């Protein structure tokens, strides 16, 4: 209850990139400004959505500063400090604590396979060097292959320091549980095409890629089921999904920033290789999504 | 045109007598307690029922028992389902002169199959039928299918398919096949994500649980309907509760005991391999009991 | 002390006619044909037998047939396994009346059963079998029970396990469970790493190729005793390049097609909904027949 | 024209200090200690080195060193493998600039990328390694791209591609992609189905266990060649042994106590989060350098 700051929505922030692949920096001012003026209640930094594996730890403490100056007392700030490496994950907390960020995130380090215990021991070290900032454990089975069990969810965000969960499951039985067992954890849902009913199983907030583009429609299912009004979050969601759909058959990162693009925010919408880019073929209709999502605002 | 066939129905359990033979009395009366708890209906002869360790006969023993029980009461579903095709094309014919509502088959199994040899399992199935409607499966767990949205698209404009059980615990996919199947009748197989599922677009629910506890998942149709989340949640939460508890001691069998302990079934044994319940767990199962009856009123 | 049961043994398929009844007359002429072609033994109402679209009855007599047929000729396996034990049981003792050297079950399927309900299933039908040995299952694959080496120990150990067919590709999980019994019986499942299987710690196998070319695996075999691994490599080559075509086509069908241009079986139909070979692969099955049989003498 | 990277290379793992920063003096000496054991190669930077938790100008600096005492007396193979293109570009071009025998990248993990867009993260290296062979991975395991056989034979006839490394304990696979590429070098990617591996096609090996035992793997290449299966079939048990102990200690953090153990490194720690070695471990892996030790001399 003493860490409830980090209740909402919040987009996972993607990470504008130049014509040769470096960080746009003022794509990424633009784009904070953007997602604050959605409404958002804080922002997700350096995470999966913005292509830090690709990036080098300097270019992530770079995004990291940039995103603090722009948004710090404005909305909340979450930056996503995980690496494979503790002491690496170390070093971004500690920038991050720099920069008066006010949660970090870890991924469980992934590709090799770390017991348990190395998992905490892990998120103390990080917790260690946050140096007062809470932590936002991450359960994600997925992408980084880590499956884990109630109990030990359990101990993970009882750990000394963690003060929330970033639930990337589909999963909604585990939502539940792990609502019933943690009553006051803050516990974000991790994949946008199942916000309504991770929101009903137990979720209080998301942390999603797609907000970047549409956050008022998340903001508004969760509007939705305060009213009681159902159907109004089902239509939300149906409209949410008809847009994933797009962005699955032409790449998550890359659609969302030419959506962003068109939307003239970003300058440039390249992901980092060996992320290709659009193909041609794509272009009209995220063009008119753009315009679409543009309309619907006002 | 199938209107009918949605809603609440508890895949029902078939209970068996000390030696492990079907106990028609205890079937008799597991019907009339699902009927007086307000469901639209009743699946027999699924999972649930342990259909994959009884007879042929077996099975058509209790679809004709709870079809002399129900038909004209509440909506009747024969799961006929078996591997072999000819198999279930006997189970299917038998309901259709039992006087059954639809039919329903589980994905062919154990074998790999191609999506065209099921839905030509399906044809045959229908065709067996003989005018009653077909109920296709979208199950990737136990089965071992896992199926794409356009090959959902084809099952379910079968001719002769009035629904689909969607035994998945993805919601994503439960909400694509709602928004290109607007008047799909479509139930949440999992009743751990009852109220979620509903909400991403399942309009129904076939489920074990339901025969202990139907009234519950009831509530949470009513209170998704009235924009009750509240409500619904704590709902599912209870629902969740028993979940954890029927996991830990086996979900047949612990059903088979509450209902025991609620003394509608003489014996909650299943049928070997499934051990019985243990010892240890009879007083946690007999209390669960208690609690539902003195809940129910 | 049961020594007997080491070797090459086809997975015998179940011949069916144009009704998809049993082909009696054809499956005699299977068991002649692995007989002429020098295998060790028979494993009778496996999965490659489509045992699990054939009914109780049918499988008692397509043992009782092969035992006619090869009884005091080859060895006699019969898979017994069923999902119901009391069904298992039930063939288990068939097998016994009908005389045969072993039998065998695949570990039950489609529900989650606990490693002990496991084990109890293999007790029970061991004691039906009354004093025959039991072949025992490591099918991670199409029955979904993902064991453990320690697990594997109490299984191969069990009063009356003789045997173990291991249906499973990860070959340090084969050595290990050489190196942990030293004297088991070890078939290889998968013929496809047949040569592979071996050296990992296999002494024999069990497969459904093995029906049109067991002479191959029986020279991979005699290729290893010898040292001659090129010319082990090359056997497995072939085998390999039939299984290429068998999997294009359907492993099941396709055998039975090739035994068909073999003259050995009259129909080379599977069961529904095994849908049957499409027209445009009969030329190469042919072809494949023709070699062999040219091979052969 | 790629066949001298042929033959058993070690992956080389990458010695830390107390501070878990770079132990240079540790990998000179680990070098001259597989060079001593009659390796054909090394493999630096890859998956056991411990890549994925170092820098790119670590990576570099181990490079560099292991080229400078390996250059000229055996083949050297840098793996330049990042998520990032750009980054294995950088690590490619230096691999030209210390004069490496060829360079080999993991295939992109953690996000999804399409199949086409790895081969272009392929082609990307090719041409920064600026004229040396690339090798190829297949790992479905640790990595998560699952491929297929077109697949494979699109990536190994790449331009600049002169090698594969086989990280699949599927022995099918492997005969299909010898069968399709008579003359492809083909790494053995697990060591605990070695020698398997190489009867079902592999003609080489690139394994974390080789930098403790290297002579026992070509030792089963000689048996192999020999037609002594018996001899082949015993040193994998032996291999497997020590593999059995360094899966319940750690595989990484075991061998490197081993070779602490062999006065070969100093610090035996791997970077967090991996953990340390528990102390009830160490006896008997003290006692496993000493056998080792004795076995070679
Ligand atoms: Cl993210
Ligand atoms: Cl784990
Ligand atoms: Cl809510
Ligand atoms: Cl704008
Ligand atoms: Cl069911
Ligand atoms: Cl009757
Ligand atoms: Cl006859
Ligand atoms: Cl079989
Ligand atoms: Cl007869
Ligand atoms: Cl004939
Ligand atoms: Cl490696
Ligand atoms: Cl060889």
């Amino acid at each position: 209850h003493m860490v409830s700051h980090l209740r909402g929505v919040m987009p996972a922030l993607l990470t504008p990139f130049d014509a040769q692949q470096n960080i746009d920096r003022a794509s990424l001012r633009r784009l904070v400004r953007f997602n604050i003026e959605q409404g958002v209640d804080g922002v997700y930094v350096g995470g999966s959505t913005g292509e830090a594996f690709v990036q080098s730890l300097s270019e992530r403490e770079e995004v990291l500063e940039i995103v603090a100056e722009e948004a710090k007392g404005k909305i909340t700030l979450i930056a996503h400090v995980g690496c494979v490496s503790t002491a690496e994950s170390q070093q971004l907390a500690a920038a991050a604590k720099r920069y008066g960020f006010d949660a970090v995130s870890a991924v469980t380090p992934f590709y090799y396979p770390f017991s348990f215990e190395e998992h905490c021991d892990h998120y103390r070290a990080i917790i260690d060097s946050a140096d007062g900032i809470p932590m936002v454990v991450y359960n994600i089975p997925a992408l980084s292959g880590v499956k884990l069990t109630l109990e030990q969810i359990n101990q993970l965000v009882t750990l000394p320091g963690v003060g929330a969960l970033k639930q990337t499951s589909g999963d909604l039985y585990q939502m539940e549980q792990i609502r019933r067992a943690h009553p006051e954890l803050v516990l974000y849902n991790g994949y946008d095409e199942i916000f309504a009913s991770g929101l009903l199983a137990g979720a209080d907030g998301g942390i999603g890629s797609t907000y970047n583009i549409m956050a008022w429609r998340y903001l508004g299912i969760v509007q939705a089921l305060k009213e009681g009004d159902t159907a109004k979050a089902q239509q939300l969601q149906h409209e949410c999904n008809k847009v994933i759909d797009l962005l699955v058959k032409v790449g998550v990162f890359r659609g969302l920033k030419t959506v962003l693009h068109y939307m003239d925010v970003l300058s440039v919408p390249l992901c980092r290789k060996p992320f290709a880019p659009v193909e041609d073929k794509f272009q009209a209709e995220l063009k008119a999504l753009a315009q679409q999502l543009m309309q619907e605002r006002g």
